């Protein structure tokens, strides 16, 4: 029994971080093959192009640990700057680089200067930003998801909203959201909550013992959803809850009855928690 | 900024995880150097959950009774002992990732976290308080017994708890690495219940600094309270009686704040008595407190 904000155990990706420092900027990166990929604002309205044209590969110090990498040659792709280095990671997991939608999930490996201090759990906000937690020094920590020994990175850290919401990119370097890699007047969307996910939860709940709060149609249901800034329910997370229906014998729409009640303490919270897929609460409920 | 319920990095954890069988009972365990540790349940069979004699039943096993898998290596067990509650098992080979390593005991609201392990492979980790009744609040499946938990100081790993059992209440029972329970349990699974329990204090003040640390100042007031005023209305909400230990403790935060801590004291008290009013700490609608004072440094 019991529910937790748990996350993926981190030890692939701890091999996996290193120190680079450019100037007077010292940040993290992720050291997969002969390849460390950090934020490309570690050379800095910047030009970009003209910045990393005149650096040179010896203004590029990667720490991994106590051993200094050589850097070999650098490039940029989108908003990621990529480091070539004279030697592969030995302790490179099998990888792959994904993108992932609003609503899903990673595990965040909080890292300082090179060094992992903590792990947490996120969802990607409907906004695109996250509410993650990370101090200075903390650019280039990455997200990720592990699926049969293969580690799913999605997302690296490149800077703080000023609502203190973070936002990045995906190990590609493409931005999640409507966000610039420069120190100027930006700010996070209106956020909304994800329905599936709040679902999912109170199938969680009724699965672990709490069933105070049970008690429509898919329309009905979007009309009160968009009152209480809900994401509308789709025919897919319909379908996607299904297996949760199947296991607790609540059928989707009775499920969504219930919470249009609960809008109109579950799980240890007095809010409707939304940062559990459908496939977060399986995995920990099996 | 933010603030999250943030685990250690559990690699070094990780690698200390192998399987235990016994007879058809499979658990985990945690192997450094060259032993291993688990819960002696696992030399129980389904005649004697209720009343073990675990003296007795061990005396009757061999070391080639305990199969002991690292992934796909098996363990060649060269002897076996018993500590308390938990079960060591020698083995030919120490652990190469072997971390530095230390075995702790904690005390009541002190926070750490869980390598969540099934077969011996990780499925997750997440971050635990001890409860004051001496339990914990985790997630924890059947076939998660010898899961443990553990803080991380700098390169060496503190090891706090080890896992043996749910109780009917769904909050769970284990004890730290030489086999102590915590509270007034015992590996039998006769029925067991866990005491009254009670809400952290120290640590929903210093989660009331956090939060008065990244921008928030709504909840405070212009009253202060003496400790045993405090004390008096706190309890009357079930909450744990805060000591001078505590108010010594929440000092650091108090001098980064300039918030006296019984001047915290006094919002907590009116915190208590009027709710959060559409309102939210740090994201939460509640009064969180599996925050130590010494995590809302780390974190802030
Ligand atoms: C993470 C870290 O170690 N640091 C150094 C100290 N301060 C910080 O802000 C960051 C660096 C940073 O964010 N830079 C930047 C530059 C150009 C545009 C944008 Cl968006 C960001
Ligand atoms: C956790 C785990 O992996 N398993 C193996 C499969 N089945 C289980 O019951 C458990 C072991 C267990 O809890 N046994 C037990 C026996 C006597 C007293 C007490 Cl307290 C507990």
């Amino acid at each position: 029994s019991g529910f937790r904000k748990m996350a993926f155990p981190s030890g692939k990706v701890e091999g996996c971080m290193v120190q680079v420092t450019c100037g007077t900027t010292t940040l993290n990166g992720l050291w997969l093959d002969d390849v460390v990929y950090c934020p490309r604002h570690v050379i800095c309205n910047p030009n970009y192009e003209d910045l990393l044209i005149r650096k040179s590969n010896h203004n590029f110090l990667v720490q991994a640990g106590n051993v200094q990498l050589r850097v070999i040659g650098h490039s940029m792709q989108n908003c990621v700057l990529k480091l070539k280095v004279d030697t592969a990671n030995p302790k490179t997991p099998k990888y792959k680089f994904v993108r992932i939608q609003p609503g899903q999930t990673f595990s965040v490996l909080a890292c300082y200067n090179g060094s992992p201090s903590g792990v947490y759990q996120c969802a990607m906000r409907p906004n695109f930003t996250i509410k993650g937690s990370f101090l200075n020094g903390s650019c280039g920590s990455v997200g990720f998801n592990i699926d049969y020994d293969c580690v799913s990175f999605c997302y690296m850290h490149h800077m703080e909203l000023p609502t203190g919401v973070h936002a990045g990119t995906d190990l590609e370097g493409n931005f999640y959201g409507p966000f610039v890699d420069r120190q100027t007047a930006q700010a996070a969307g209106t956020d909304t909550t994800i329905t599936v996910n709040v679902l999912a939860w109170l199938y969680a709940a009724v699965i672990n013992g709490d069933r105070w709060f049970l008690n429509t149609t898919l329309n009905d249901f979007n009309l009160v959803a968009m009152k209480y800034n809900y994401e509308p329910l789709t025919q897919d997370h319909v379908d996607i809850l299904g297996p949760l229906s199947a296991q607790t014998g609540i059928a989707v729409l009775d499920m969504c009855a219930s919470l249009k009640e609960l809008l109109q303490t579950i799980l240890g919270s007095a809010l409707l928690e939304d940062e559990f897929t459908p496939f977060d609460v399986v995995r920990q409920c099996s």
